[PDB]
């Protein structure tokens, strides 16, 4: 029992609660579940299988008729509060809901489940993680100590020691959600078992630059963010290294309506020091200033004046000098002017040119080259041909998805290099080896209105979703070669495939996307009618919009592992092409600061300075990830908010609900449960089923006498295997 020290009433209840738990009477005759109106699943009590129809009683007494198939068999007391939930003989939406509803409620926050390592969050001190847990999940294996974070990291660190193999931690919370305070949980767990106060001080000017409000959240981390610890060859903290990853690009200029651009745009013009809005010429008021003007300015959560100095200290202690953020302000400053660069069309022609040259001349200043040479150069750009060079011509709209394409891309090199610089000022000189990775992502976040952005989002969290489904392939399944049987012969990533190959293959929808931001004249209606025709009935995840609950317009639905969505299609085209003109990258390169210091200056699978598109950026760097990460073993931790407020214990089900599909750990637990969830040894097995019949072949004896056929199961020389929904008829007549 108390085997570690005293953390256990909170951390896992002793004996006494384990057995009056056990030995409780569970009927399976009215110990279904059902499905509610307020709620989605409450325990419910029936009177008996009345067809179709039931009086199904909860806690208020219930009464009215449900089916079946939304009335579901509650898992026996003998396995509540079980921690691998991958083993109940009940394994559903209320199995897993209710199997951590009452584990929040006895605070047995950390608990496993298959490889998902789900974790609760506390909203009160709980000491599960101190200094004495540190040794006693030391040295553990996976299975045999309670589930916790450090469990599994300990875990990934003696794999590392064993075969000098990289490893990677896997977590998806919400924008503080706590995840934030887990990170540096394990950071400092294997600082003391090998800096965190490094990787916290330099935290905040991240999300300056690349964060932001949504309809959803307030600071929402749109970037990817991922960290490198570094090890000896025998495991000694020799590195503090970051990567940022799939930083999102077009809020730079465009954003909807119940958001806004990136915090340090009104940071600036939060007023804490008027020395930068007279030295970067700009105003205050945001509303002068389209590419951050376009949806809600000032926020009802935090002012931006405090963060402006706050990033300004973050900036200080690391490796920067002066010079470098006056630089970094006069960018970011200049991002911001583009937005007011007019054009008009000539009168005798379609060609572009300027009306008036003053944010031309602030913006040029701002950089110190000419303004004229500028928007002559946006204006008259000119493409080498064979040895010599023409002058291509320029129309309106063309200048301003230049224009929109440069300052996308100053910005996300701006963000690229002081990361760059951040990593470069964090690093210790010991000859370090195979690392580990710890990783945050925005999780599968669906909204009422969908659009492109959303589209990516859930597409990187479809491939994450196949890579790990391989993965607990692999590992569970082909364990079984030594278990004399084996079952589920395919690959579990197999089925996620028809969702992907919809998106990323030739004609899927990036595909054919890109072909309309390449064709001469498309259009939203165009780009709609070659999707349906293309996909619409020859294929089973794509289908039509269904029009209902009064929401403006969806355009085609994509169902997923974390179920079906519909996506709006207005804006996709003139938001993803970003033609990148070239003679102002020559420009730029021959600057006066360190702007130049990021555009410092085969021809095959490269596109042309024309057919530049952010869906090809994304899905490049994408697979980048996808490969390196596929270069190391993962883990996966959950940091779920089980409640609106901040009442600890309580947990209701449909906001938790949402969360099991994000992370979509009810698809693993769904993957191995079409199969044999239950392995299981003699211990329990003889001396509870040999109440009928009163090793091997004592196992075969205490299996064909109890009326169970040989099909659903196979006891392969070790352990007996087992589905679900078999034990619980067992359990009701093994009692007897």
């Amino acid at each position: 029992m108390a085997v570690f020290g005293e953390a256990a009433p909170y951390l896992r209840k002793s004996e006494k609660e384990r057995i009056e738990a056990q030995n409780k009477p569970f009927d399976a005759k009215s110990s279904v579940f059902v499905v509610d109106a307020k709620e989605s699943f409450v325990k419910a009590t029936v009177q008996s299988r009345e067809g179709g129809k039931v009086t199904a009683k909860t806690e208020g007494g219930a009464t009215v008729t449900v089916k079946d198939d939304q009335v579901f068999p509650m898992n026996p007391p003998k396995y509540d509060k079980i921690e691998d939930m991958a083993m109940m003989t009940h394994l559903h939406e209320p199995a897993v809901l209710y199997n951590l509803k009452e584990r929040y409620a006895a605070w047995m926050i950390y608990t496993y489940s298959g490889l998902f390592c789900v974790t609760v969050n506390p909203y009160k001190w709980l000491p599960v993680y101190n200094a004495e847990v540190v040794a006693a999940y030391r040295g553990k294996k996976r299975q045999e100590a309670p589930p916790h974070i450090f469990s599994i990291s300990d875990n990934a660190y003696q794999f590392m020691l064993t075969d000098r193999e990289n490893q990677s931690i896997l977590i998806t919370g919400e924008s503080g959600a706590g995840k934030t305070v887990n990170t540096k949980r394990v950071i400092q767990y294997f600082a003391t078992i090998a800096l965190e106060d490094q990787i916290i001080s330099a935290n905040p000017l991240l999300e300056a630059f690349g964060n932001a409000k949504t309809v959803r959240n307030d600071n929402s981390s749109r970037f990817g963010k991922f960290i490198r610890i570094h090890f000896g060859t025998t495991g000694k903290l020799a590195s503090a290294d970051i990567e940022t990853y799939l930083l999102e690009k077009s809020r730079v200029t465009f954003q909807l309506k119940a958001e806004r651009s990136y915090h340090i745009f009104y940071q600036i013009m939060s007023n804490k020091k008027p020395d930068l809005i007279e030295m970067l010429l700009i105003t205050t008021n945001p509303y002068d200033y389209a590419f951050v003007s376009q949806g809600e300015i000032t926020v009802p959560s935090i002012d931006d004046q405090e963060e402006l100095m706050a990033t300004d200290s973050a900036i200080d202690i690391l490796g920067f000098t002066s010079d470098e953020r006056v630089s970094i302000y006069k960018l970011t400053g200049a991002v911001m002017h583009y937005g007011n660069m007019k054009f008009k069309q000539k009168q005798r022609e379609e060609q572009a040119e300027p009306d008036g040259t003053e944010v031309a001349d602030k913006a040029a200043y701002l950089q110190n080259l000419n303004s004229a040479d500028l928007l002559k150069a946006l204006c008259y750009p000119r493409v080498k041909v064979g040895n010599e060079y023409v002058t291509k011509g320029q129309t309106v709209q063309q200048v301003y998805n230049a224009v929109g394409a440069l300052a996308k891309a100053v910005y996300e090199k701006m963000f690229l290099w002081m990361v760059t610089r951040i990593n470069q000022q964090l690093d210790t000189k010991q000859p370090r080896q195979y690392f580990i990775g710890v990783l945050d992502i925005a999780g599968f976040e669906i909204f009422d209105f969908n659009s492109l952005e959303q589209l990516c989002i859930n597409f990187t969290n479809e491939k994450l979703q196949q890579f790990f489904n391989h993965h607990m392939f692999v590992l569970e399944q082909e364990e079984y070669k030594k278990e004399g049987i084996e079952w589920e012969f395919i690959d579990f990533g197999m089925d996620l495939a028809a969702c992907i190959e919809l998106i990323e293959k030739p004609m899927g929808i990036f595909s054919i996307l890109e072909e309309e931001c390449m064709f001469p004249k498309a259009t939203d209606t165009s780009f709609k009618n070659k999707l349906y025709e293309q996909h619409l009935g020859k294929s089973n995840n794509f289908q039509k919009p269904k029009p209902a609950k009064g929401k403006v317009e969806a355009h085609f639905s994509l169902v997923h592992y974390a179920g079906t969505v519909d996506y709006n299609i207005a804006g996709w085209l003139d938001k993803n092409k970003d033609p990148l003109n070239e003679t102002v990258v020559g420009l730029y390169q021959k600057s006066s600061m360190k702007t130049l210091a990021y555009l410092f200056s085969k021809g095959a699978k490269k596109k042309g300075s024309s057919f530049q598109t952010v869906s090809a950026l994304f899905r490049e760097n994408l697979n980048k990830l996808m490969t390196n990460l596929r270069s190391t073993h993962p883990h996966f931790v959950r940091c779920i908010i089980p409640n609106e407020t901040k009442t600890p214990g309580a947990m209701e089900h449909e906001l938790v609900l949402h969360q099991l599909r994000c992370n979509g750990v009810l698809e693993g637990i769904r993957i191995c449960r079409k199969g044999f969830p239950s392995r299981i040894l003699y211990a329990d097995f003889k001396q509870r089923y040999k109440v009928l019949n009163a090793s091997k072949k004592a196992s075969e004896k205490l299996l064909g006498s109890i009326d169970i056929d040989h099909t659903q199961y196979k006891f392969g020389h070790t352990k007996v295997f087992f589905k679900a929904g078999l034990l619980g008829l067992l359990e009701e007549m093994r009692d007897d």
